[PDB]
């Protein structure tokens, strides 16, 4: 609850409005914009590695979605925690859902978003909290 | 030449000023006035802001000072320019000079007022030509 749901919030609202093109109060407002302009830059300067890794996942059926968790939850929690790690997670996430409107599985983005928020929130709790939430999110990336 | 020269004379006059505590013909005498009056209201009214700001960018040695540049230029160029970003880029030198002398880096004071006429010029020379430079700041404050 809270963190969970707050997170759920602001991960489905970003790969929803990046797979169609279209458009807590004002944290999750604040964390949208900064989401926004972060996870874009990401996805443009990092699109080689993004597309090798989504050929290497190679996405065919609802049962490939199902399976990214596996990968994700290893990859992820592996090293050292930071604020662009969480955005590269999240920007990867758009990158799939782009991809997944693209070959007819459009309803498997909200699924999708949601795996992503389990592994987030759920091994990462703790340093989250410490770093003030989707607050300290915004803050850290307020200058540049 | 002329707009570098009378903007590097009016930024480090302000600059050492605020540091040391003590004190273009009539432009240049008028724009130190009229910066005087906004640049010290500026620092009173952020000083939060400019102390967290001031925090984030953590200055202990002079490759730290050499090192704001980079963020200048980009937070400074980004967005709608006026005057009252201007007032704000000089202000914050002003604030940062003066924890420049506690941490006995005083010295870096004068090459600090050079690297902000550097982003001021070399970034907004057409804007500050077209909006009469000097003489154009003076009137924009002139009245309140
Ligand atoms: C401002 C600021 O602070 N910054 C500085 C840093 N900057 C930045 C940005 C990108 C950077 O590398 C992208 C990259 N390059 N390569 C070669 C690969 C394979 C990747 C790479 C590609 C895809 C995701 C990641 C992740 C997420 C977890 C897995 O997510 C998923 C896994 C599987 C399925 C998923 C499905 C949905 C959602 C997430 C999934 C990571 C990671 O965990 O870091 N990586 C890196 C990495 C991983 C493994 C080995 N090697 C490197 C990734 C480096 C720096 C961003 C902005
Ligand atoms: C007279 C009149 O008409 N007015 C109307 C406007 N008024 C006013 C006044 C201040 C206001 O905000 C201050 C503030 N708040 N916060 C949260 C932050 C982080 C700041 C803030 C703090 C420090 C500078 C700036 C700059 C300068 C460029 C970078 O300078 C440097 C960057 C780095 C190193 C440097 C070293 C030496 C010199 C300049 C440097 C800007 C900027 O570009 O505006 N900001 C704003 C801003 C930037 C980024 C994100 N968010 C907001 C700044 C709002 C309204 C004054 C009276
Ligand atoms: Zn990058
Ligand atoms: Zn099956
Ligand atoms: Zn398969
Ligand atoms: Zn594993
Ligand atoms: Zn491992
Ligand atoms: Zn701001
Ligand atoms: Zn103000
Ligand atoms: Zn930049
Ligand atoms: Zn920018």
């Amino acid at each position: 609850m809270d963190l969970y749901r707050q997170s759920l919030e602001i991960i489905s609202r970003y790969l929803r409005e990046q797979a169609t093109g279209a458009k807590s109060g004002a944290t999750s407002r604040k964390a949208l914009e900064t989401l926004r302009r972060v996870g874009d830059g990401v996805q443009r300067n990092h699109e080689t590695a993004f597309q090798g890794m989504l050929r290497k996942l190679d996405i065919k059926n609802e049962d490939d979605v199902k399976s990214l968790s596996r990968v994700m939850i290893h990859v992820f929690s592996d090293g050292v925690t930071n604020w662009g790690r969480i955005v590269t997670l999240i920007s990867f996430g758009a990158f799939v859902a782009k991809h997944l409107k693209t070959i007819n599985q459009e309803s498997c983005i909200e699924p999708l978003a949601e795996s992503i928020t389990d592994v987030l929130v759920r091994t990462k709790r703790d340093w989250l909290v410490k770093q003030r939430g989707w607050d300290g999110f915004v803050e850290f990336f307020h200058v540049e």
